[PDB]
Parts: C-alpha cells; structure tokens; sequence
C-alpha cells in the first residue's frame, strides 16, 4: 500500500505545516502537525478542557463506531519549546492520504498548553520518530508510520515540504519526479529515539565549504534550523546589522537586509536553503527588526534540522531494519 497527503503552512510565514488526517468511522478530518521529533499521534477532542478549546476541530469518539477506549491509558508530553499536552487514549482507524491503519492509538487531550489553545489551526500532532519516544503508560504506542511499515510498498515516508507553498508527505514510495539529481543516503542512529544524523559541514552564501561534522535530528514539528553557536555566529556575521537579542530571544536581523543562502553538507552532496527561506519577519507587527530562522541550539541540547533546512530538500525517512535519511535537492 502507499498514501499520499498534502501538507499546507499554518501561516505566510511557514510557522509549521499541517496535513489533514481521518480518524474514526464516518470520518472525522483533524489538520495535524506531521512531527518526525516526536512519537505520540494525539488531538483535540471533545475531552479537551473546554476553556482551552479556540477554534480547532475535535475528534469525538462517541461519535465513532470503531473508536475503543484502550483501557487504563493515559499519555502526557512536554515538547522543547515547553509546550505540553496529556489525556487518555482510544484506538480507532486512521487514514492519511488514502493509507489506512487499524487500531492506531489516538491520544486524546484532557488538557493542552496554552500555544496549544492559541493555535487554532493545528488539531493535535502525528508523531513520526521512533517508537521508543511514545509517552504512553503503561503500555507504549506505536507510531502510525510503525503500524503502517509492513504493509507498504516500501517501509519508507519522505517529506517535501514547500517553501511558502503546500508540499507532500508519502508513504510507501519515492516519488522520483518530486526532486532532481540524486538522492544522498546518510546513517542514522536512533539511539534517543530521533531521525538523527550527522551533517558533514555548511557554508555561508558563496563562501567556502567548511567540512566539520554536525550531529542533528531531521525534525519537521520545529520550524527553525538549530545549530551550533559558532556556525549560526558566522552566518549571521555576514548580515549587516544582525545580532542576538536575549529580550528577543535570538538572531535578529534589519528588514531591509538581503539574507545569504546557507548550505548544509548531506555526505559529499550539498543542500542550498536560500536566503529568503531564513527571514521570519518583523519580531512585532510593524517592527523594521525581523527574527533569523537560523538560531543557536546552544540552550537546547542537540542540534535540529527543523523546517528550513528541510524545505529546501525532498527528504526520504528510511525505516528499512537499519534506519537511514536519504536528502535530493530539488
Ligand atoms: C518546537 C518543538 N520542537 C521540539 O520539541 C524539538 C525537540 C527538542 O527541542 C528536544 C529534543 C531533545 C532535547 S530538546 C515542538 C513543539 C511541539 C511539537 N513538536 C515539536
């Protein structure tokens, strides 16, 4: 089997991405964040505390004739940037791009944080890591990409997120008329449960390559590329005017500016995030100040290749026995 969806910016500025999913018998249609940093599929629901309920579409399973409370489950998540969620659990049928799993573990949210609540366009996450991260007790959940890998052509999903544009998740199959080239496969290890990786080196605009190995996690649920100080301190270097803000909370840099690419080594391969994919807009609504969308992940822990360093390639997610990333430009 395959399937085929396509994932939509929340925002015009490529806050995230959302990608309808179907749950439960008749239907319900949830936008969900496609989360390859994490490993729990959960919802809005008509269990969510209604005060943190603005406007997203719920799923109800009373409403579904195959939803089954999976009995004395319970589940509670805190992401990087603090936000947080938690609830019980059914299991029910789940449908994405025409791909269906039976019995999926749906989380339903009792409670969600409040960045949550004030995002009305996002439903609730569908986590695409490793199994081994799903926070459901006492029996951990697979993922809908670990139920589903059996039965697809090929036990593979890819990401082509587009650049303030729709792109496409997959499942099951290469699409080979979506990038150009050749794609470059790289080792994974899955270790803390992430697509993790190691990125042989970067460069600044047209500057020289300098190779040096980057550990990092292909995350498509965090928007931003996070790496380290001293590579994020000589893109920066090369924008008149840039400079980290602590109030801000990072790499701010003048609007009027014309940003240099940034390109980031796949093996010997090299992907080209351009300039433009790295401005995130005024810091404030009518400030002439913008936010970088490359950004230390010195307070982070570990380095992420978020959605900028991801939309600027047709990313395969390779879930053969030993796991691995394939990246093609495109
Ligand atoms: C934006 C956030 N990203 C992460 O949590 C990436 C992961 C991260 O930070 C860390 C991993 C290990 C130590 S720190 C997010 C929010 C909501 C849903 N999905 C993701």
């Amino acid at each position: 089997s395959t399937g085929s969806a396509t994932t939509t910016p929340i925002d015009s500025l490529d806050d995230a991405y959302i990608t309808p999913v179907q749950i439960g018998t008749p239907a319900q249609t949830l936008n969900l964040d496609f989360d390859t940093g994490s490993s729990d599929l959960w919802v809005f629901s008509s269990e969510t505390t209604a005060s943190e309920v603005d406007g997203q579409t719920i799923y109800t399973p009373s409403k579904s004739t195959t939803a089954k409370l999976l009995s004395g489950a319970t589940w509670s998540i805190s992401y990087g940037d603090g936000s947080s969620s938690s609830g019980d659990v059914y299991t029910d049928t789940v449908s994405v791009g025409g791909l269906t799993v039976t019995g999926q573990a749906v989380e339903s949210a009792k409670k969600v944080s409040s960045s949550f609540t004030e995002d009305s366009t996002i439903d609730g996450l569908l986590g695409l890591a490793f199994s081994t991260l799903n926070t459901v007790s006492p029996t951990q959940q697979k993922t809908f990409f670990d139920n589903a890998k059996a039965s697809l052509d090929s036990p593979v999903f890819t990401a082509d997120l587009g650049y303030h544009a729709p792109g496409t998740y997959n499942f099951g199959f290469i699409d080979t008329t979506a990038y150009t080239g050749s794609i470059t496969y790289t080792a994974v290890s899955t270790k803390q449960g992430f697509w993790e990786w190691t990125s042989t080196g970067y460069a600044v605009g047209s500057g020289t390559f300098k190779s040096t190995s980057i550990d990092g996690i292909a995350d498509t649920g965090t928007t931003l590329l996070y790496l380290p100080a001293t590579v994020v301190s000589a893109y920066w270097a090369q924008v008149s005017g840039a400079k980290s803000s602590s109030s801000v909370g990072g790499y701010v840099f003048p609007c009027s500016a014309t940003l240099p690419s940034f390109t980031f080594g796949v093996g010997s391969a090299r992907i080209v995030i351009p300039g433009d994919y790295i401005d995130f807009g005024p810091i404030s609504t009518g400030s002439s100040s913008c936010f970088g969308g490359i950004q230390s992940s010195a307070g982070i822990g570990i380095n992420i290749f978020g959605d900028v360093a991801l939309k600027a390639a047709f990313v395969v997610f390779n879930g053969a026995t030993t796991p691995t990333l394939g990246f093609a430009s495109k």
